[PDB]
């Protein structure tokens, strides 16, 4: 297993068609996972799923910047589960991520930070076994 936290450097940053591939496994008796893109210190994109906040499960994404959160965005379908093996997708598309968990779509999230060639890290945390992290052009 990859050691968690993992930073996966994205070199020259993302451009759209860029795929980006996580797989792992959840831990048994989870709370939190969270994909960062990462422009330095700030998030362009961060991906949370909280198996328990208020006795619900919800995927929260938001954006960081200057050590600030903004408004969140939230889903209630919720793919993960913990034990389990899963599969994130991040497409890179013009004017969002795209995610697929397990080959199904999940959710999009538009582009706040425009820089995209400097969003130029991916942060793994949370309750998981990492089996791999890379990316490929599509
Ligand atoms: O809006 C999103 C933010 O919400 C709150 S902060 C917040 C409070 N009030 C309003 C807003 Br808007 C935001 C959280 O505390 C933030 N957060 C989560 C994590 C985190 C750290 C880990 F190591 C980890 F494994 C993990 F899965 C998640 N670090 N920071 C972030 O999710
Ligand atoms: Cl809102
Ligand atoms: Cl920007
Ligand atoms: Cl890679």
């Amino acid at each position: 297993a990859l050691i968690v936290p993992y930073n996966l450097p994205l070199p020259g940053g993302v451009v759209p068609r860029m795929l980006i591939t996580i797989l792992g496994t959840v831990k048994p008796n989870a709370n939190r996972i969270a994909l960062d893109f990462q422009r330095g210190n700030d998030v362009a994109f961060h991906f949370n799923p909280r198996f328990n906040e208020n006795n619900r499960r919800v995927i929260v994404c938001n954006t960081k910047l200057d050590n600030n959160w903004g408004r969140e965005e939230r889903q209630s379908v919720f793919p993960f589960e913990s034990g389990k093996p899963f599969k994130i997708q991040v497409l890179v598309e013009p004017d969002h991520f795209k995610v697929a968990v397990n080959d199904a779509h999940l959710l999009q999230y538009n582009h706040r930070v425009k820089k995209l060639n400097e969003i130029s890290k991916l942060g793994i945390s949370g309750d998981i076994d990492l089996t791999s992290a890379s990316y490929t052009m599509i």
